[PDB]
């Protein structure tokens, strides 16, 4: 006849297929505890160690499988703990819940222990954002706030006073609306729009396709446009895989987590196709600034013409538009600017590699990730932190459409290596799963090491140590008048971090102990989680962004400053290609 | 002629005395950062591994000193991660700046990367929350920040876009006024109402005066009237240390962090004298119920009836009250009611002592802390985290006026012992610090001994491992139906954690094993940070709340089980007392 | 036995002794005004007739009497409404409460009829910002609302789901703190710091005691200092009054609701004592660029040294301070910087008799504002709305200590001079009220001039049309490129208006009407509100901050101009004066 409310909401939970939720339990938030200690068989709870893991884990469940991904904190500090895993959330548009603790009805407004009006903390980061009432309709709130997270693609929150969960209420009223659940429709392509989209394409001189994830599905279109018509594709960072990275004609990114090729050819191109695409940096770096037609396909109005005023706009989906333009398009002849492109490519892939064939001295972060392609299932996925680790990881990881990688994307915050990792192996117990860190990233989250331990999730972690936040000594160093200041810092030894929370560990500084070590760590993670600690050397990553290499741009002496402290003898600039084909710069 | 706003800024923070701030560097604060390292001579950058870290520190700072703690994060992720140490701040009203970076006024609102509107992130913590738009005005933004701080004692956050620090302002147009800072003036008691106070104080057959922190600065007073008068002493929890635990008629305090002799009193007691306090759980626990008379003294008219009805109020100093009715009182024989307390406080001791004197066998909290007692100096300073470790602290450590302790008293965020120990060490380096922490909180922010290492802070930490949320195991064993959940996890060993951040440590189980090293411990701690990870029972606390002694009260089955599981076989109930000299329950 | 939460909540307001409140009834707000229609005779409810008049009354009645006001508005638009009052209670920091309808906590979060989470609405606004969920704790929100607004000397804003008051709850629980409320006695102002002040105030050659409204208790100390030190006197707009306007060595304001001595002396004076004033216009204005010293008493640490930097500033009671320097002093002999301020003076009142004393011809403010000086009584209220009628009323109202004077002083909302009116009439039935406004701001709430029929207020509303935004013309004409715009528009004639909502009214557009209406106006106000609709000429004000009279800093012909438009030939500069007792400039 009747129900516990916190049992209609673990209900309305399992309705929606949620299989795994994270936080860390408090008097505040004990009567939803109770609920899930009765569910245990069909919903699973994970206890994090610090609750801005089990958020940024809930965040990474959504980019991951698309599925809403669950997290709570209790009243007050384990709440405010979440905010930045609900930040990344929200910047990077994937679906959360949120379940925040608070005192029972009878005290809220008392000023009591731990209390407070909770509400507006949260009002920033949330698309739903409320403070339940009554008990009857709480199964409604929670399935109000899914719904919303998922059609909004965002973060809902609600915050529940710890008497509600253990009222009782009719059995028979509650429902889940996750069976009227769908995704939304995904809109067509005009077919004139389509035809003057290809015309201009088509006419262009040096065209470059620009893509981003909103392009995920569209890989197949997307390397065949560019074999066809004889046109360079270049990617944003999060895009990288969604055409394998040995296709000959890909760029890669431009900016600074950025490859050679793709900053130099986007400085030169006439037409651009942008889709599926919100490249961040456009107005801020001038990106587009001598681009002469820009073309766009993108599902959200609100990003036509956001980026660069548009010349062709096409409100649709990616996939569907770019099979569209493949459909009325047939082979083309090669050109002097798919040429120059192509050798341009070939020299930076030689560079790469140069890098990462060493095979003994002083070990870099380079070897270190040639490592993890050696060992590297075809189908992993990689949790990658925030730092240099992004710009190496983006050049050096040999990905395809098999693979997946996330990090923070927009709100980028460092420390999501670990909970991304975690998610990852929930989500995918079969496929090998990577945490590549910086130091800096790495010690924020360290602690939730302990709980790849405590659920036996075989991650391979990959810690990158060079004793300082380097992304931001190599700023310093570019904008910073007076000398470095809270870059460099002490050594902390993450293999005895590893050891403490009782995971198998290694730590390494020279680079012929890689693949000893790299083999050892493959084998441990068929069964359990493994930690490599290696000790990387100060050498500041090639800027694509301040390139010094061509002598019509920059002086002899800057040219061979940059080639010795970056061991880019062998580069070229894109103008000597340009130059064999024909074209000027 | 000119000067860099961001010089300006760093002078205005000399000017008020600022010796450290906390944070961690990123491109949207580099400016700042470039104005402190040409600073560095005179204003101290302390480099922490999360900013809740510096947040916290800052925090304790403030709790401490009373001179405002400075914190900074960087745009995004940096910021949002302070909001722990910012919510302590509020809660405990204690005065903090937090700078929070941004991108330059030339991209805000571009939607780059790592840029949102930061403001209304701050809007619910903030007494003050602004964003810079102008760097002639930015000195007096920051000025206005800390000015307001410190008069409504709480937290002034700042959003800096980068590159107004960067630019050159009239070297002769901006000041501080820190030249011209007061604190609150001290409001005098009305003559009257402290005669009429008085007299409803010495008409009371069961009195007692309840104090806070707000009483801090009358100790001698408080002590003396409980003296000359024949009433008994209780405090809130922070409040402990004000009148040395020495004190025979020192109760203790209510509640749940609390002891035995203060809850049975309180409940008995026909006047309160309520002094600078704004205990938190008097309404929802219902304290004072029975009481006949309630009379306050404040200095905050927000707090004036309160936490109930007053008979007499006064708005003044808490001294400068008390010493006026120390003034007009004389030297009272001893009462039925001052004898009954004064052996409750005996037997309650007796107890604890009991406990803190075993010499052999499992390890648990008690001895630990008893080892504390043993190696600590007079004037030591305690930074304690929060749960278990704030009840037994609260019950075992000896304190006098010449301690300090702090915790966080309301928000109660747990992580706070590393930091809380940090800002101690800062701000007394020739006074003995301890952090004692569990293993759930000092997981949180574990990362942060590697700052103890870098800085070189003697801290004494004390882990407290019992592999549980304690404090949240015992809540759920009062109030769930089901099984426990999230409250036992496994171990981490924290003597491994500090070898990986390179700190002497040492791992007990064992009650014998404390004096050896504790004496290790103590003499490391004259030049360097030491850890000593206590791996202690599951064995709960006596809970002074639910309290089975009394067979008036309880069944001979119920109270025989609290005796067997607290080894309280020699406790007596109140009651007990209360029938010897004459009085009834 | 037991009693309804709506009940008790009226029980508390009458506790702290509210007399009367504001709103509109809705279906969300219906038990509070069930509550209310059962206390006719203790609590005295004004049904306005749009809920912002509402708002901008309690914070009139606030303003006027130092008691909390209080108004309502039912869920959603209701409580939208209150904005404009509740914002300018806010900004001119008077105690303020706003009940806010909210539907059925059985409704909440459904998403139903004029539902949503109204607790952010008025984060912003309000010093206190809560949802109430529990009938037995709403008393206790309510007094803890109001005891919060006067202690923060702001708004407290409660949401009250409808259901909550219509609960029976125990009658014996509840209580209000109103018993408890008293004003803090201080010690006395810090008498060294007020020695050194003294001294370097009389070392001055060009002093000047520039007060505001901090100063209320002050008139006596402040004309007694002037007098004796020859120092002569200027205040903010709003501390017009507490020294009477007819004082011969009252400069008046600065800025530019200003007169033209306190402008001219300002610019050139030496030591600047501020006393209880926060004046917005210090930085802005560079009001005191040329000041050697600069001296400050003020009640507030957040004040001290906030608006230029400050030699001394006190930390004291403005009242007690100025005796206290009243007390150490001697007669000083006149000197010529105090004969020049006298001459100035002199001059500047003969010209604006000149505009006063005209008897025949078309109508301007300056004559209107002098029919009312000869129909007002010694101790007339006046309420004064928003725009040129404020820079007219206080040139020309010959106001004393027995007046007050109230406008929206800093959020400067146009619309609340018929609120303030109604306020002051409902507080001082005996006192004649003056409504003073332009046409803008009376046409904003024409509406509640229904109110004060209804409720029998016999205001005197005396409305200035110009068919014009006057303020806002003169600012585009200082700084506009283009045409005029938004600023000239269509007569409303308020006399018909007044017939409309039954009050008595005439319009009046010729200097010989005035003696005749304002004497029938004077009568009718005996007994019933009245309305004078005055249509004045769109002539300039003299801008006090543009003045063009002297030859050494402005050219003959802008001089000629000057004098020209704003009648202003027989105006000397104070350099005239300056020199004539020889000074230079
Ligand atoms: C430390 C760090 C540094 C970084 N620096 C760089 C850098 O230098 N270079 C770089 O490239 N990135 C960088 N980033 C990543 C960067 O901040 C942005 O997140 C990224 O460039 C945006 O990629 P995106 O457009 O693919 O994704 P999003 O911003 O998520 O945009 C996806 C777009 O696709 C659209 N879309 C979605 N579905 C469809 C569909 N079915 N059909 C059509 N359109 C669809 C959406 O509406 C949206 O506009 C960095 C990240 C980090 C952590
Ligand atoms: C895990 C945990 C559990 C806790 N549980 C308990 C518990 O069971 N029991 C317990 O007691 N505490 C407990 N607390 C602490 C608790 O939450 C409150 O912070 C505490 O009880 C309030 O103490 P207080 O009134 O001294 O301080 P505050 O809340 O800071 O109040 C100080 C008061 O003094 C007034 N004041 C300031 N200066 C003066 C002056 N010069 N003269 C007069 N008045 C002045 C202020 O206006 C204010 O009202 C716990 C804390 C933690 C971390
Ligand atoms: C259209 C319009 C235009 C305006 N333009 C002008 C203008 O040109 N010129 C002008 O002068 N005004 C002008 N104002 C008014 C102006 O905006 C400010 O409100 C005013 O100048 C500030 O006056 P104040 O300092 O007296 O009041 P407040 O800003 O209320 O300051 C009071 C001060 O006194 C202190 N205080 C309070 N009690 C005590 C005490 N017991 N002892 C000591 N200190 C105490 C407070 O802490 C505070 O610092 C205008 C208003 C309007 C509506
Ligand atoms: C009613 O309040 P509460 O829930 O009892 C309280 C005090 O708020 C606590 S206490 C607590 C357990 C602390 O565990 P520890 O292992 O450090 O200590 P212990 O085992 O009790 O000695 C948690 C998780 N929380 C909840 C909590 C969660 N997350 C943060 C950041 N802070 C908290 N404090
Ligand atoms: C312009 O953006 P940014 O400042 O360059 C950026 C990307 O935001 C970064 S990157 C960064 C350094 C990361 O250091 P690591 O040691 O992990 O990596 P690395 O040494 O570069 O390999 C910091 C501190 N921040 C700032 C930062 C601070 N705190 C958090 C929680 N996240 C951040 N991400
Ligand atoms: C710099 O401040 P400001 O813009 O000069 C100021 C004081 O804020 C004014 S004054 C003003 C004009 C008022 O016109 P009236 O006809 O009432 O008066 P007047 O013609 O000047 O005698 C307006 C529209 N505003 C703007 C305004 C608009 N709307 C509201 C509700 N209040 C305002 N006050
Ligand atoms: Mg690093
Ligand atoms: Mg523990
Ligand atoms: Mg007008
Ligand atoms: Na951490
Ligand atoms: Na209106």
């Amino acid at each position: 006849t009747n129900i516990l409310a916190g049992a209609a909401v673990i209900k309305v939970l399992e309705a929606w297929g949620v299989d795994h939720l994270y936080g860390i339990p408090g008097g505040s938030i004990n009567s939803i505890m109770d609920a899930l200690s009765a569910e245990r068989d069909r919903i699973h709870y994970i206890q994090v160690r610090h609750e801005e893991v089990g958020a940024m884990a809930a965040a990474a469940d959504a980019k991951l499988t698309g599925k809403i991904g669950v997290c709570f904190g209790s009243a007050g500090p384990g709440g405010t703990h979440l905010m930045n895993g609900l930040y990344d959330a929200r910047e990077d548009h994937v679906p959360v819940l949120a379940l925040i603790g608070q005192f029972g009805t009878t005290g809220m407004n008392m000023d009591t222990f731990q209390e407070m009006n909770e509400n507006p903390i949260y009002a920033d980061v949330a698309d739903y954002n409320v403070t339940a009432v009554n008990a009857a309709t709480l199964p409604h709130v929670i399935d109000e706030a899914i719904r919303r997270a998922y059609a909004h693609q965002g973060v809902a929150v609600v915050q529940i006073p710890v008497d509600l969960p253990w009222q009782q209420i009719p059995a028979e009223d509650w429902y889940a609306s996750a069976n009227s659940y769908q995704t939304p429709l995904l809109p067509e392509p005009d077919v004139q729009a389509v035809t003057r989209l290809t015309q201009t394409l088509l006419a262009a001189e040096r065209p470059l396709i620009y893509y981003g994830i909103g392009a995920r599905k569209a890989g197949k279109e997307l390397e065949q446009l560019s074999k066809t018509l004889k046109i360079p594709l270049m990617s944003t960072y999060p895009a990288k895989g969604i055409v394998a990275d040995r296709y000959p004609a890909y760029l890669g990114s431009a900016n600074r987590v950025a490859q050679k090729p793709a900053n130099e050819a986007l400085a030169q191109a006439d037409v651009v196709l942008f889709v599926g695409n919100n490249y961040p940096f456009a107005e801020v770096s001038k990106a587009f600034k001598n681009t002469r037609y820009f073309l766009q396909i993108d599902i959200d109005p609100a990003k036509l013409g956001k980026r660069h005023k548009t010349d062709i706009a096409v409100l649709a989906d990616a996939q569907k538009t770019l099979a569209a333009i493949l459909a009325q398009v047939s082979e083309r002849e090669s050109t002097p600017w798919w040429q120059a492109n192509l050798a341009n490519v070939k020299n930076w892939r030689a560079y790469l590699a140069s890098l990462e064939d060493k095979q003994e001295g002083p070990l870099q972060a380079y070897q270190v990730l040639r490592a993890v392609n050696k060992i590297a299932e075809p189908d992993a996925i990689y949790s990658i932190d925030v730092g240099d680790i992004n710009l190496n990881a983006n050049r050096h990881l040999k990905l395809t459409p098999s693979n997946r990688h996330i990090t923070s994307n927009l709100f980028a915050t460092m420390g999501v290596g670990i909970p991304g990792a975690i998610a990852a192996k929930l989500n995918y117990p079969e496929r090998q799963v990577f945490n590549l860190a910086g130091d800096g990233g790495a010690s924020m989250t360290m602690q939730d090491l302990a709980t790849q331990v405590q659920y036996h999730l075989p991650v391979i972690n990959v810690v990158f140590t060079n004793c300082q936040y380097g992304w931001i000594k190599d700023e310093q160093e570019d904008t910073n008048q007076n000398d470095f200041i809270g870059v460099e810092f002490n050594d902390i030894d993450f293999s005895k971090i590893a050891d403490g929370v009782h995971m198998q560990a290694f730590r390494v500084n020279k680079i012929e102990q890689l693949p000893d070590v790299f083999e050892q760590a493959k084998a441990i993670a068929q069964h359990e989680p493994v930690l490599i600690d290696a000790v990387i050397t100060g050498d500041r990553p090639l800027p694509a962004e301040k390139l010094r290499l061509d002598s019509a741009m920059s002086s002899a002496a800057d040219i061979e400053a940059f080639k010795q402290r970056y061991e880019a003898q062998d580069l070229q600039p894109l103008s000597t290609y340009l130059k064999q084909f024909g074209l000027d710069d």
